[PDB]
Formats: structure tokens, sequence, C-alpha cells
């Protein structure tokens, strides 16, 4: 008769990525509130040596110091390892390797350093978009298939402007939707206000087809 069975498989595989996931904001976070003194130094005292010499060292060390920033990259890469099996490995084994080579004095690996770092940062936002993009590629509703396209290219283009700002975003929003929490729509940003309620539009929208999915289990 209907497609109940199915509809049913699909929320469970999405609560539980969601529910697994649920701290990849945090994570993100803490990396940003460790390294983000360290990669602005190496933008600056790097842009000319002239020189800050020992403070670019010092800068390469909170990245280096015990493997400690890798494993955080690596930690988040566990929890959507079910997912996106390579999205995120290689950034992570750039970076990797950019520190290992990174025995100074040498700017060009400490600014190679640097950019390798915000690559993976942003990486690790697409790698949560790209998980819900399979799960969601997984539905058999369709209505939910086509909410969901829209949802993932306002989330990336919400990503563009912040991409932790956007994941903190993301990450709330889908929580809300698969715990059956309202979603507020409106942004009350003094910065970036304009995407945020694009991509708050887009998941009224996505939370519109979730509950007409819900109401008939």
């Amino acid at each position: 008769g209907d497609v109940s069975r199915l509809n049913q498989r699909n929320i469970n595989e999405l609560k539980i990525f969601v529910e697994k996931a649920k701290y990849y904001s945090i994570k993100l976070d803490a990396i940003y509130n460790e390294c983000t003194g360290a990669y602005n130094d190496i933008m600056t005292y790097s842009e000319g040596t002239f020189s800050d010499q020992s403070k670019v060292n010092q800068a390469i060390s909170i990245f280096k110091k015990d493997n400690k920033i890798v494993n955080k990259f690596k930690e988040l890469e566990k929890i959507i390892e079910e997912y996106k099996p390579m999205f995120l490995s290689k950034l992570i084994d750039d970076f990797a390797i950019e520190l290992d080579q990174a025995v100074d004095n040498d700017v060009s690996n400490a600014r190679h350093v640097a950019d390798s770092y915000k690559k993976l940062r942003k990486s690790v936002v697409l790698a949560y978009i790209e998980s819900f993009d399979v799960i969601s590629s997984k539905f058999v509703d369709s209505k939910f298939v086509e909410a969901s396209k829209k949802f993932v290219n306002k989330a990336k283009e919400f990503v563009e402007e912040n991409d932790l700002i956007a994941l903190e975003s993301i990450v709330k929003t889908i929580g809300d939707m698969v715990n059956d929490r309202e979603i507020n729509s409106r942004s009350r940003a003094n910065n970036f206000a304009k995407k945020e309620a694009d991509f708050l539009g887009a998941a009224v929208e996505l939370e519109g087809a979730y509950k007409a999915i819900k109401q008939t289990l």
C-alpha cells in the first residue's frame, strides 16, 4: 500500500547521524578558540619576514604540540566516517604533512601551515552538510528530497559567509527538526543576518516536509 516502513527507516538513519554528530559545532569552536591567535600571527608575521620569527615558531607550536590539533580534526572525521569516507582525510593528511615539514625557519612552510589549516576548517563544515546530503538523498519522500537540496545550497552559501557561524546554525536547526522543536526562522544577528535568514527559510521549508512525513507515522 503506502511506504511507511521506508519513511521510518529514513527518519531513523537521519536521527542517528544528528544525535551522533550533536557536539560537532562545539568541537570545531574549541579548535577555533585555540588556533585563531596562532593563525592570525602566522598571516601577520609571515607576510614579510622582518621578522617576529619567535612569534611564528610559537604559533606553529600551537598547531603541532602533541599532535593535539590534528587529533581534534580526526575526532570530527570519526563522527562523519560512516557517511563521507574520504571527504576530510586528504585535507587532514595535507595539514599533517605541512606540520611535519615545518622545522623553522621557513615562512612559506609557515604560510602553508596556515592555509592548509583554514582549508581544513572549511572542509569540516562542508563534511557535515555532505553527510546530510547523502542521508536525505536516501529519502523515498520526493518533497523532503526537493526541500533537502534547497537546504544544502543555502547551507553552503552560509558557509562562504562564515564557516563556524553557518555550522552552528545548521547543527542547531537540523537538531531542532529531528527533536520536534519548532524552528525559529528569524535572525537577530548584526553580522551575517541576510544569509542566516535565507538558510533559516530553507530549514522551515524542510521542517514542513519532515512534519508531513512524521504525521503519517
